């Protein structure tokens, strides 16, 4: 219900209390499964609102009459779930003095909780909510360069293929896939305060997957339901093409809304083996979509937000990649990999071998290693990057030894080359592999990740020295500290884990003894 100029009608989203816990379609209608048809234009439809009008939200003022405010200043707070304090912000574009502000009380979002007098003297009435055109990226002061990692708790990601806050990552396959769980681990454990999940597609016709068993789903950081810090955006198959395409703009706009408050948010865009009909045209001009995609992904970022006070937020984006053929030379994957800075190569050969997080350490990548190393170094461990590089070099080396051995067998391999396989094997089993279903190992804090890495690297250093001093590998393979090393991931007390470093040294020292110089 508006004019023509460029891209369709108004085309907007409402941003305020009860986005959280809400399950929406691709254009922000509350959830019963429904339909919008279009092109680059607009829609018809039915009567459901977005944020509810009836609901009365407690509003705490955070400014007084006489305050100068700009686009994005926080004028009040609303507890909205037991996890998220919602921040009421002067919408972008508006600045002035506060002439009127509501009082500690309970109000429905339709109320006016403030009036601002702009410099030319116009009076603006501010609601608890605000409207925003999904296709326009919400403004901000500055986009900071990648530098703070999105800690995921999952060893292989955090060590070898870090995501940066405000970074962009891709991962195979549909999220609903039962072959792996890192997708869930990512959603549930990343230190983003707010999760915006765009759950594309669905299976069968009984109707009840991600819909039912999710208001029940527990948030392990707080014991409160994960819904209490999530916004769900449903893409069903019986929904219409245009609503699905709009859904990710809807999601990212909502995400930008939460970063604007000073929150870190993660946005997960699911995806399915489905042919988008680009190759329907013949004469009238394409790869123009590749750039629509790009433009999407570069709406991600950690930013200085609008406001008077210095404030930072981020939108890190994780996107599912599911080529029509399960191919992976399909344009969908090329197109994504040309934009994203991080690929987590989920791998069916790993899953079959029950190597879990089935993330291939050889074909994955992160362009954020350098950008985050300083954070690790300054906060957790000065040796961080050196250590990841050394482990990566050992896994790389193992790869080559494996190749060669496929051909000529293991029988001719020298002790030093066996030692390398022994230790790379520890590295694969004691570090890479993580048990997502263990109550301790489901999450691995930075401090524990680096200690564990020290223990393995120290073991490796000692192993090589031992071999070089003539100690049989078989005597190293049996070293009793190995059994402890293979269990360290289940240990909660980081300093007990650390103590394995002296245990190793001692056990190796005994071994040097036994084999006089
Ligand atoms: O569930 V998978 O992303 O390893 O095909
Ligand atoms: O993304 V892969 O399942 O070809 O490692």
């Amino acid at each position: 219900g508006e004019p023509v100029v460029g891209t369709g009608a108004s085309l907007s989203v409402e941003l305020g209390p009860r986005l959280l816990t809400s399950i929406y379609d691709g254009i922000q209608r509350p959830l019963e499964v429904i339909r919008e048809k279009t092109g680059d234009f607009i829609a018809r439809g039915v009567t459901a609102p977005a944020l509810p009008r009836d609901k009365k939200w407690h509003f705490i003022p955070k400014a007084k009459v006489g305050d100068k405010v700009v686009g994005g200043d926080i004028i009040g707070e609303v507890p909205e779930t037991s996890i998220i304090v919602h921040k009421i912000m002067v919408p972008p574009g508006i600045e002035g003095e506060i002439v009127e502000i509501a009082e500690e009380g309970d109000y429905t979002i339709e109320e006016v909780i403030a009036k601002v007098k702009t410099p030319s003297g116009e009076i603006k009435e501010l609601k608890m909510y605000q409207r925003w055109p999904v296709r326009v990226k919400r403004p901000y002061k500055e986009k900071l360069p990648p530098e703070v990692p999105l800690i995921t708790g999952q060893r292989v990601i955090d060590t070898f293929f870090p995501q940066a806050k405000g970074g962009t990552a891709a991962i195979p396959g549909p999220f609903g896939s039962g072959k792996t769980v890192t997708q869930h681990q990512l959603a549930k454990w990343s230190d983003a305060q707010v999760v915006i999940y765009i759950g594309c597609g669905e299976r069968g016709n009984e109707m009840t997957d991600v819909l039912e068993e999710f208001p029940k789903l527990k948030d392990p950081k707080t014991g409160k339901p994960l819904m209490e810090r999530t916004v769900l955006i449903a893409n069903t198959s019986n929904m219409p093409v245009a609503a699905r395409e709009a859904s990710i703009y809807t999601g990212i706009t909502i995400a930008e809304y939460f970063r604007d408050m000073g929150y870190d948010v993660a946005l997960m865009a699911d995806s399915t083996s489905r042919w988008a009909e680009a190759l329907r045209e013949i004469s009238g001009r394409p790869a123009y979509l590749a750039s629509k995609l790009a433009e999407f992904y570069e709406r991600a970022g950690r930013v200085v937000t609008l406001g008077s006070d210095y404030r930072v937020g981020s939108v890190s984006v994780i996107g599912a990649v599911s080529p029509p053929g399960g191919d992976f030379s399909e344009p969908v994957v090329q197109n994504t990999l040309r934009v994203v800075k991080v690929f987590w190569a989920l791998d069916a050969d790993l899953a079959r071998r029950r190597h879990f997080p089935a993330i291939n350490w050889l074909t994955s990548y992160s362009l954020y290693v350098d950008a985050v190393k300083d954070w690790w170094h300054k906060n957790i461990d000065p040796e961080w990057k050196a250590m990841r590089d050394k482990a990566m070099a050992l896994l790389q080396k193992e790869s080559e030894l494996q190749e060669i051995v496929r051909i000529v067998g293991p029988d001719a391999l020298p002790e030093r080359e066996r030692a390398i396989l022994l230790v790379a094997r520890m590295l694969r089993e004691d570090y890479l592999q993580q048990d997502a279903f263990d109550e301790v190992d489901t999450y691995c804090p930075p401090e524990k990740q680096v200690t564990m890495m020290r223990v393995l690297l120290n073991f490796y250093d000692k192993t090589m020295e031992a071999i070089n001093r003539g100690v049989p590998l078989e005597e190293i393979a049996k070293l009793p500290v190995r059994e402890e090393i293979g269990r360290m991931k289940f240990e909660r007390d980081v300093s007990k884990i650390r103590s394995l470093i002296d245990k190793t040294n001692e056990q190796f020292e005994e071994l040097f003894k036994k084999y006089g110089a």
